[PDB]
């Protein structure tokens, strides 16, 4: 079958809130079967738990936040990402602070920590939620859509009218039978633009950012000295983003979603909309990895 996942090993990093600026201690731990991803602010006496469910995600400003009353998680859809990336159903995700660490504003220090530490194969199927009719969700210009589709594919496109997006690919699709979530997405970068760094600090957001965890493009540049990791990093970037707001599902998918100009909110309402349209999806599980239409990297 295929099996559910959590890490063999605890690992650790240390970073900083890209929106809060204050420095955290981030340790992954494997968690039983059926956990879900779990954070944990121990921080906090006593301790809280949250899990990263689609009804724990709180604000959505610049980036999804879990919030259990007063207490916060921010920005976790990087590191979900990774973890839908990777295929890890179960983990516990302990933080000393308000903020998931930004690292290098992408899921690849992400998926090399995980991927250091090792996945470990759970003796229970692992859960998918089939899309079985489309599912949209639109608020002005945006949407965001789920489509039946035998696999896992994300469409994106973006519309920055700014001379550093003129002529550069805006639009995106990436099918997970073909192209590796590893080097084709986790390494695109979180972008932020000069124009914006004085309202958005005024609203306690990218108090951490700077040129070494993010893209920073002013009037008519990229400022990083070493430029884009992609040609289309900003597109790719925002896939990333959709594949972590939509892990908190609490499962992987089997179906296509389509973004067009979407982000947290609309991503988060589409989670939302798609849970009560209960005749749009039903869970399946893979009795032979070998006949599934979607595979994992080797534990
Ligand atoms: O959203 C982000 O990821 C983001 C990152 C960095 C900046 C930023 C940092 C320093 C100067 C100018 C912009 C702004 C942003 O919105
Ligand atoms: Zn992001």
């Amino acid at each position: 079958m295929i099996k559910q996942r959590t890490l063999k090993n605890i690992i650790r990093a240390t970073g900083v809130g890209l929106h809060s600026g204050e420095k955290v201690y981030l340790t992954l731990k494997p968690a039983p079967v059926d956990t879900g991803i779990v954070f944990s602010r121990t921080d906090l006496d006593p301790v809280v738990e949250i899990p990263a469910r689609a009804e724990n995600v709180g604000e959505t400003t610049m980036s999804t936040t879990l919030v259990k009353g007063d207490v916060k998680v921010d920005t976790v859809e990087h590191l979900l990402s990774a973890m839908a990336g990777l295929g890890i159903d179960n983990a516990y995700v302990e933080l000393s602070a308000s903020e998931v660490p930004i690292m290098d504003g992408s899921a690849g220090p992400f998926v090399f920590l995980i991927q250091s530490a090792g996945l470990q194969e759970q003796e229970a199927a692992k859960k998918f939620i089939r899309i079985k009719r489309e599912v949209s969700v639109e608020e002005g210009d945006k949407r965001a859509v789920f489509v039946p589709f035998d696999g896992f594919k994300v469409s994106f496109e973006i519309d920055f009218d700014h001379p550093v997006f003129r002529g550069r690919t805006q639009q995106a699709s990436v099918d997970f039978s073909s192209t590796s979530f590893v080097k084709e997405v986790s390494r695109a970068r979180t972008f932020g633009f000069m124009r914006d760094i004085e309202y958005l600090r005024s609203q306690n957001l990218a108090l951490g950012g700077s040129v070494e965890n993010a893209i920073v493009v002013d009037e008519n540049r990229v400022l990083n000295e070493d430029g884009l990791r992609y040609e289309d990093e900003f597109v790719k970037h925002k896939i990333l983003d959709a594949i972590g707001d939509l892990y908190l599902l609490g499962n992987s998918l089997i179906g296509e979603f389509r973004g067009f100009k979407s982000g947290h909110a609309l991503n988060n309402q589409l989670l939302r909309t798609l849970i009560a349209d209960k005749d749009a999806w039903e869970v399946v599980t893979f009795e032979d990895a070998r006949t599934a239409p979607i595979s994992y990297m080797r534990p």
